[PDB]
């Protein structure tokens, strides 16, 4: 993705056939969306095995809510179109690369 909101999120985040994961990001956090930072790893650590991304929570008042995310960073892990897993503040990289292939 080039900025995840709520038109793309099942257009992107829920079509793309494969695992998939999605970095939230504020504003307010600064320019988080080119930081991603674990997200970023977990992109070349799986390579071809997940869809990485990325999304402006001031964008999407709806997906946020809607998935309960309090914190920035806050990451959700799908497999194809299907929520498996949700990791709050998305820093520990272990537990998310953990997350991925609990699944996967």
């Amino acid at each position: 993705v080039q900025d995840v909101n709520d038109s793309s999120w099942k257009e992107f985040v829920l079509e793309s056939e494969v695992p998939v994961m999605v970095d939230f990001w504020a504003p307010w956090c600064g320019p988080c969306k080119l930081i991603a930072p674990v997200i970023d790893e977990l992109a070349k650590e799986y390579s071809g095995k997940i869809a990485v991304y990325k999304l402006n929570t001031d964008e999407a008042p709806g997906i946020a809510t809607q998935y309960n995310i309090r914190s920035i960073p806050t990451v959700l892990f799908f497999k194809n179109g299907e929520r498996k897993e949700s990791i709050i503040g998305a820093v520990p990289k272990s537990t998310l690369t953990d997350s991925i292939e609990k699944y996967l």
